[PDB]
């Protein structure tokens, strides 16, 4: 059995997060973006150690983004970890008029196609290109060109669906969805040029990065993801 | 163009031509079809690269859905396979059986379907292209996406060892998380890796307990049986 930190209380919605670094940050703005879009209280959590017990315990995968939150009649606490599942989690839970998590079957239904398309491959391509290229022990070039081909490959995905008439984002014609957030941290400008790719040979795809750029929520959250840990309080239950 | 056996007056589930090596991620939303009862026909695409079969499925692949909107007016997709899921739950599963009744349960379902979605289902699915697929053989990818797969049949593992956790989300009953998880993890499957299951106890009878539901049976039966029928491809009767 594991013990938490005695500044781990969850009186509301507790995003866990790590010291913001180039590389600690695109998976957890996601959820941080939603909170942000539809004003949800929240608590941020600065995780010392991913591989202490207590936080295993929250999400098994030992990383970050993760959620502790109070039940519905705040009897109990839950919890959502994958980035993906945080947005599912923050939708289900506080998106209570459909506006980022879809109104109806037929919303949801393209939603889901979008955001599963991401998770599943857009993201693990990502993940393993920037495993390989970094983290290997071993250089395994012919592995890592395969992966950035991959890469190419889902941008063009993305880049006929946003050429389609009046399709201004990726699951709706009129405004984003958790589809939206889930995919910008891996299409736009300087994780295209982390790849060694040109995003300007997507124009349609850096349009609409731009676009969900230039939304207020998404400024706030990429601002805020960066300085966690390096405020007043370095680990812990921020102020 | 669409070919003029596509008729959607119900769910539409494409699939390929039933084989060993085709059918582990059409058989996911097959499942969850039995297990509620749900209407629907099967269409055996001989093409994934077919342009009308992109305008459905811009990623190329099966299992992909068509099906009518509630109100029967319009048509709508679904394509991934954890979509695939998502989307029957969501149309059919009013009770929430399979996809969650309540906040606290779906928080769990999408804890485990997203784990596979982002980890067992892709590290699978690269281990398979670069050891069968791929032009050159490179072992060492090979190796390394082999040994994630280990890492993540210990997270079910650890997940199955937890008090009364008989299924991956819910300890009452399974969910679309389990359907997604158990064509990755079973000993067919762990053989086809190289792995010994043996070495996952309680993740096997798990995967012994969802191969021993009456849907699942079924699934298996008929998705093995797809384009072997009278009909080769297309619409099946």
């Amino acid at each position: 059995m594991s013990e938490r930190p005695s500044d781990l209380v969850v009186n509301r919605l507790v995003l866990f997060v790590v010291k913001g670094t180039a590389t600690s940050t695109h998976n957890t703005v996601k959820p941080l973006i939603l909170l942000e879009e539809l004003g949800v209280p929240h608590d941020i959590y600065v995780v010392e150690k991913v591989s202490a017990p207590w936080f295993s315990e929250i999400n098994p995968h030992k990383m970050v983004p993760a959620i502790l939150d109070r039940s519905p009649d705040g009897r109990d606490t839950l919890r959502a970890w994958e980035s993906t599942s945080t947005l599912m989690y923050i939708a289900d839970a506080y998106d209570k008029d459909g506006t980022f998590g879809g109104r109806n079957v037929q919303e949801r239904s393209e939603i889901n196609n979008w955001l599963t398309l991401h998770t599943a491959a857009l993201g693990p391509t990502a993940k393993y290109w920037l495993y390989f290229y970094k983290l290997h022990p071993e250089k395994l070039p012919k592995t890592i060109e395969k992966l950035r081909s991959n890469i190419t490959v889902q941008y063009d995905i993305l880049e006929r669906r946003l050429n389609e008439p009046g399709q201004q984002y990726l699951a709706l014609k009129d405004r984003p969805t958790i589809a939206d957030i889930a995919t910008l941290p891996f299409a736009m400008k300087s994780t295209a040029e982390l790849f060694g790719l040109e995003f300007e040979k997507w124009p349609k795809l850096q349009e609409w990065s731009v676009r969900m750029g230039e939304r207020e929520a998404v400024k706030r959250a990429w601002q805020r993801v960066a300085g966690f840990g390096h405020g007043e309080k370095e680990y812990g239950m921020l102020e």
